[PDB]
């Protein structure tokens, strides 16, 4: 198990624009396009990181390309902001991999509000950080998912991803 295998079993694989768990048009893997509801404004998008008239569709390779350059960022994200780089780093390897998984889910903002949580987790208090984590929109909105990243932080290891 690694980082790329963890996501895409949580963000799955389309190659046609797709709408997301919120309702914004998405495509690849879990690759967000525009928050907009202008489905044209998504395609321009689209053409723009993918660079040629993608008309609403790509490959494959396009997908794994977005999710590599997708991943990368995000973890630069962590590592940039003040705040979650210390988090982080105090982690083992697969607890790691939850951090990310959440900033790819959410956002360096989205997860920016989880302080009380992130405390915890620095200090390494697994069983409190993780009923921490649960009382949040992000759990209550897909919870199948969050119930996979928090069992993670909570032991340290890939059994919820199997
Ligand atoms: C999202 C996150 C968490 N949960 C813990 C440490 C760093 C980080 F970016
Ligand atoms: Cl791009
Ligand atoms: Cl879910």
């Amino acid at each position: 198990m690694n980082i790329f295998e963890m996501l895409r079993i949580d963000e799955g694989l389309r190659l046609k624009i797709y709408k997301d768990t919120e309702g914004y048009y998405t495509i690849g893997i879990g690759h967000l396009l525009t928050k907009s509801p202008s489905l044209n404004a998504a395609k321009s998008e689209l053409d723009k990181a993918i660079g040629r008239n993608c008309n609403g569709v790509i490959t494959k390779d396009e997908a794994e390309k977005l999710f590599n350059q997708d991943v990368d960022a995000a973890v630069r994200g962590i590592l940039r902001n003040a705040k979650l780089k210390p988090v982080y780093d105090s982690l083992d390897a697969v607890r790691r991999c939850a951090a990310i998984n959440q900033v790819f889910q959410m956002g360096e903002t989205g997860v920016a509000g989880f302080t009380n949580s992130l405390r915890m987790l620095q200090q390494k208090r697994w069983d409190e950080a993780a009923v921490n984590l649960a009382k949040s929109r992000w759990y209550n909105q897909t919870p199948n998912r969050a119930k996979r990243v928090i069992t993670t932080f909570r032991t340290g290891t890939w059994d919820a991803y199997k």
